[PDB]
């Protein structure tokens, strides 16, 4: 009964320069058409121009991990390939628990590039952030992300970079549990 996988991205992680695996998102695009496919081609974007080479910016450990500002590397920037911001596609889906991927925003419509895994279940965020898929392998990396060493302001001391990204088709979509991602 939950919202169908239709495509996978992958984010190759390292901190400060040293790996530590691999992140696999499943994007539900048939729920959220517009977010996932924005979030996917973002993934295949080169360097400076999507994912790859941005940094997880804000970390609160038993919250969420929060990136996607390439432009601007702390919360500030980031765009969408629709333009700099677009609507708020639908609230169809909740952030049921810890893997759940949603947009970050400056309030009613203003999606970019940044985005959230959440690590803990955040029902206060629903209706204000759009959902759009979750953690399908990698929450290891996830929660290594989440327990970084940071600086005040929630910054992760050593970088936390994408080194890089892409996007795994999806053969048949199949449905996930509206559950938290063990």
């Amino acid at each position: 009964k939950g919202p169908k996988v239709t495509d996978r991205v992958y984010f190759d992680m390292e901190i400060g320069g040293k790996p530590i695996g691999r992140i696999v998102i499943g994007l539900f695009g048939k729920t959220v058409p517009k977010t996932a496919t924005n979030f996917i081609e973002l993934a295949k974007k080169p360097k400076g121009e999507g994912y790859p080479g941005s940094k997880f910016h804000r970390v609160i450990a038993d919250f969420m991990i929060q990136g996607g500002d390439f432009t601007r590397g702390d919360g500030t920037g980031g765009r969408s390939i629709y333009g700099e911001k677009f609507a708020d596609e639908n609230f169809k889906l909740k952030h049921y628990g810890a893997g759940w991927l949603s947009m970050a925003n400056a309030g009613a419509d203003t999606n970019g590039s940044q985005f959230f895994i959440t690590t803990v279940k955040t029902p206060w965020l629903d209706g204000r952030h759009v959902v759009f898929g979750k953690i399908l392998e990698g929450m290891d990396v996830v929660r290594k992300i989440e327990q970084t060493e940071k600086l005040p302001g929630d910054r992760p001391k050593q970088d936390v970079i994408i080194a890089a990204s892409g996007h795994i088709a999806v053969d048949t979509p199949f449905s996930v549990e509206r559950e938290a991602v063990v």
